[PDB]
């Protein structure tokens, strides 16, 4: 519905990789970046996070094409960057480069329809082009992979799309 | 909202079997039974060539092994799809595949998957259906970019597993 | 109330000229200018004949004597439309007709013009426009009968001749 | 949303019968019996186009063998029908028609049908009716350029025919 | 709540004249210059004797000696009006009227003075409205019987007689 | 909403004076069945014009029971003015000891059930005659104190009769 | 809520003034000069005795010296009032009163005063109105009882003095 | 619409009685037994004198004598109540009193009867109810005027009168 | 909501200064300049010693010092707060204190504080407001138990010291 | 709007973790007729600021046995984000191995049914007691982080329990101070 349309509007307060917080606003991306907005329900939960890191071992390919990755859940900034300071063997995540948003009120959720019985995001990715413009989403109910492969390829393909139209 | 994590929204719809039959499908013929995958596509016949349809019908066999049912859906009439696979794939038709079409003549299915267009025509869309009917996967594009077999293959088996 | 003896309802459509490419049609292109003859048939491509809108293009040099534009109108795309045009008649198209064909993709001219069946699919049915937009003579037939193209005629004639001298049947 | 194509909307009208008597006639009477051929026109005693409903009466016997009930339909009272017959045709009357008359004198049928002009008379119409009561042929005119029986007999025959043939 | 003792609603309607030709009649283009008694019935062509208009009409020069305009009304179009005054009286007609006669084929006229039958036809009426389009006076009959002329008369009187004299004895 | 002239008269009840001067209370419905009802209203006593036409309906009032119909005088006056006007001799512009019923419509609303309220303040001058069944066969308003003599009511009533029973004559 | 010690409702109404002629009188024209004892009544020619009425009346120059303007008032129209002045004392009337007496014809008077009972008749009440145009005083009684004048005077200038200095 | 000349409103309140303890009042317990004398006043330890009710207590006899029961009621609780009984009048209390004070704490009563001033305090009041709890008598002052027992006693006199006989001819 | 962490609900009430006279005092007269310890209890003149009030007298110039205004309340009059200044502690009065009493005569304080108890009389709670407007404390007790002045003082000196 | 003090406590159900970390469910009604609740509200788990409130508070478990209490705590936090707070320890910023339950009020409902949510994000810090016909007896809320001594908590709850049964006492003296 959102799908083709301007991605609502989003502001947040957010750990980024130098552990510091701070806030990121949607607007302050339009006509210079892409963004690459990840959902994930919770943090310290008992699936380990395999897709969080996986994505940031491959944030210079997002970087090459000038896209920001976002990663949130309804946690707290302070949640956020405790789960960063948590050993991987402990089920943490690491000392990741990417920004975490934090959903406090949860109605960034709301805004994006992925909030799940009042609580907790589901899993999700969504991609906004320089225009502010979604141009694909992905909602996953279950706690199954997605592979960075399959989002780059992604990406590339909107991107060539985006400026060469669709022939084959 | 969202309907992913929950039950798929209720459909009825005239269709073209893989045999070029006509014939009727509704959501629920397939409750306690079948998975299901639901692609949509905004139309027939276009200049965008139809890739993703005839990669998804080559892996026919792979879908009835993990007891999925494909269905694909556009806004087009039943006579259309069926015409459609008359044509050959040189001339821009989709040839005779084998899996089943779906007619939504009258939109309403996909203003109920909350995928039709500016009220004309559906956006490039798969859902994945469990046996129960709940709603386990949703991917809108807007583009026609298309979507791997294997990506989707592996989404099926994740859910199996 | 009916719109008959009252003004068209604007359309503005996708079409699909004779020469095969793609454009737009508004109702309001022709209101100085032109008598518009609308027809709606339900689809393209079913397993019945084509039969009448081939025989409307065979005489539509009869219409532009009479200075009527012909418009058809179905529900499918304008992609479906010229997919019909370039099937052969022998195959059940409609080959290379000469007069546009308008896409009423989103169902609101069947729905304004109150033809559309089921919310799905218009009727066959017939629409003739004065020059000033205002509709004179409304045919909506549930099955596939066809209507000569010699009472299109006729009628068209009456109602030009109506519209300047007595308006007098007999008869 | 139009009728066509579904069940007609039911009506009930005082009318004169061709044996000049009131009564009554209502779209019940003829579902699983017959066809019914419903015209509208808008005013007795006008002199715009007596003729066309002579020459439908004219042509009854087509329309039994059809088997097809004529009904003609204006917004005059019946009383107003019934002086119309009684009227001689040189005065441009209607003579003794055999065909029933509806008075549809609170306009009710006529907003019905969609065929109700300025809240004042019908325009000139004609409904088909199935054995089953479902509208199958509509046609409205906003000009009197009448139409022949001939037309109309032979949209009945491809209607009858496509029927059976389902073509 | 009612109109008697306030301005007539306003009518426009096609009328047919005393010559027998066409045209309209309009409350106001009376307004400052003649009373207007407006009577309703039901219907022209039925089995009930038109004597109640017979009457009216015979009076026709009483009532102009009174500055009024006589208008008969129903819901009928002009033409039914035309053809009921071209039939003679043997024959269920009106002959031919000298005063005019309204076409109700909206049925407003009827909707608006509130002498409608179910959706239909009016009553019988009578509307007396003043030079200064004020109603001094109604009658309706769901019946047909009559109203004497010279009660109409005698009435249209005394509604004369109290605008000039006030309240008597 | 369309008059009532076709169908049942609106109920009414009210407080009122009888003929012998006690009070008491009428019911529209206490003559269904049995009575013809001519209600008449007026808008109030003690005003400056003559209350001739109450005089006059009130001599004829043998006539009204030999038609089975009963008399009914009707305003917005409490029943008390009511019986004092009665007091008042017609010397003094009063209306004497009269023997028909007079009802006080006190609250105003017998007037507007019947569409004969001005202003929210008083009636019209009206006649209204309610048949057995309970059906308004005749309604006529007036504006202005205009008489309307009892020949003229007696002919309508016998003609309603008329046409109640037998047929409809020319 | 009650108006009292606040702003009197306001009201205008055709009245019977002492040398028997039909006027008006309006809240409005008392304010900033007088003050208005307003006193209701149910009903003219009752079977209570109207000595109230009567009593009220040859106090009217007690009334003068306070600045208080007496106005009688009741749903009965102007009619009725002047004819009960025209009906002797001896008779039941009230005779030839010099202050002035309202109609409540609508009784919409009643209805904003608060005394109106069963949408019919008011209750006897008496309101007094100070020169700002408020409300200071208010008595209902649902029974024919009396009310002194000497009590009302009373109350009048006990409002007054309150007026002047204090508590 | 007023509640004069019909049941007075309901109320149960918490009570000072005479006897310096603390109870409940409540209106239906009168009903069929005793006419009640309702007053209101602002408020307790006013500098305003309580002449009032200390003259109302004076004439307590008088009011048994006519079967009324006597009730002064103010938006107070009972321990201010209590509290004004406890101060000489000499401080500007009102002594021991032997008619029971009613606290309308919740502003209710005073709403329920009309008096309530700015959502604050009662007006000045006294509402006279009948055996049948029908109120016959209502008075109000904006102002701290008195109102002397005895045009009281006379009202209660002339509507108990007036029970009995209709209304009295001379004055 | 609370409108604890938020700005104080406005007020203003007729009110019995130390001196025992009447004015009126409202909230607005304290934001930008002072801090505001407001106070509410059910009712004057009960069978509850006033224990609470006096030890709170008892440190006024403790609050004086900290720059803050003691404001205490009820929904009684203000007539029915000077009689109890007037009743001396021995007779179950409050005696002369020092400190300004607030009359709640309409509920209004107690409706907008939310210690409104069955539309009568407030709750005993205590309402710590900065000199910004910003309530930063709230205690609510539904029973008579007291509460230690050296708590009160203890809070106040938190909040004045870290932020 | 009105105030639940004095009156019953709003009904909540919440998923919880207990002193042995297994995860659960706690509800008000398991409590009437049986125990006190002493439910408290903080912010948040991991923040800057020391945790002392909860440590001391676990701290003193036996005294609130004793006074028949379930000591309740509860942010807007996970049932995963209090276990994993439990199993860091407080040299890692962590609360260690606390005996008493936390509740996770993952909706905000129960803060917001409470009155305590602050800016529809984190509850503020505060104190509630129910006694054991499930009435409100006492409500404490701060904006800061400024929080009750756990000697302070104790005394409240002894003079509430002791009013229950012998009402208001007047103190010795009082008139002095």
């Amino acid at each position: 519905t959102y799908v083709g349309k301007e991605a609502p509007f989003f502001k947040a307060e957010a750990v980024f990789g130098d552990n510091s917080f701070g806030e990121v606003n949607l607007t302050q991306f339009i006509g210079k970046k892409y963004v690459l907005l990840y959902f994930y329900p919770l943090d310290f939960t008992f699936v380990c996070p395999s897709e969080i890191i996986a994505l940031d071992k491959a944030l210079d390919a997002f970087h090459e094409r000038n896209v920001e990755l976002l990663g949130c859940s309804v946690d707290s900034k302070y949640t956020h960057l405790a789960w960063k300071k948590t050993p991987l063997a402990k089920g943490g995540i690491g000392n990741i480069k990417h920004t975490l948003l934090s959903d406090i009120t949860k109605s960034i959720s709301k805004d994006y329809n992925v909030l799940f019985d009042d609580s907790v995001s589901l899993r999700a990715f969504v991609l906004i082009d320089m225009n502010g413009i979604v141009q694909h989403l992905l909602v996953n109910n279950l706690a199954i992979g997605r592979s960075v492969d399959e989002i780059l390829r992604i990406i590339d393909a909107i991107q060539h799309h985006e400026k060469y139209g669709d022939v084959c």
